[PDB]
């Protein structure tokens, strides 16, 4: 099995709903994190400490669960600055997992009606 991800809903969420996001055939025996981030730019991930989930990929190495993500939220920028609340609405949010080498699985687009 290869690796991948399962996350839903990916729209429909609403400010302050949960969506839950999946990883199946990661690294299986790698601590990943999952949560709602957003690329603005060329090196910049501003992410939501509201949806910072983790788990390690076990035998295959799966990862379900749930966190709560919406439109605007905390642009962490992984620098120690923080880029600013980053509107969901101007940039695209996926959800999805990573490690702490470098990269990880991808994320899924969310989209906010
Ligand atoms: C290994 N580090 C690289 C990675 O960093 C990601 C990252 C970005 C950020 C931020 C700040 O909130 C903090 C802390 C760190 O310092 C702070 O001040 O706050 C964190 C973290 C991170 C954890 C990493 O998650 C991921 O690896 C990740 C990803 O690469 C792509 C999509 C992801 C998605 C969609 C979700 C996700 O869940 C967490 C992780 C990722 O990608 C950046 C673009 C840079 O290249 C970094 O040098």
């Amino acid at each position: 099995a290869a690796p991948t991800a399962t996350v839903t809903p990916s729209s429909g969420l609403s400010d302050g709903t949960v969506v839950k996001v999946a990883g199946a055939g990661l690294q299986a025996g790698t601590a990943y994190d999952v949560g709602q981030c957003a690329w603005v730019d060329t090196g910049v991930l501003a992410c939501n400490p509201a949806d910072f989930s983790s788990v390690t990929a076990d035998a295959n190495g799966s990862a379900s669960t749930s966190l709560t993500v919406r439109r605007s939220f905390e642009g962490f920028l992984f620098d120690g600055t923080r880029w600013g609340t980053v509107d969901c609405t101007t940039a695209a949010c996926q959800v999805g997992l990573s490690d702490a080498a470098g990269n990880g699985p991808e994320g899924v687009a969310i989209s906010f009606n």
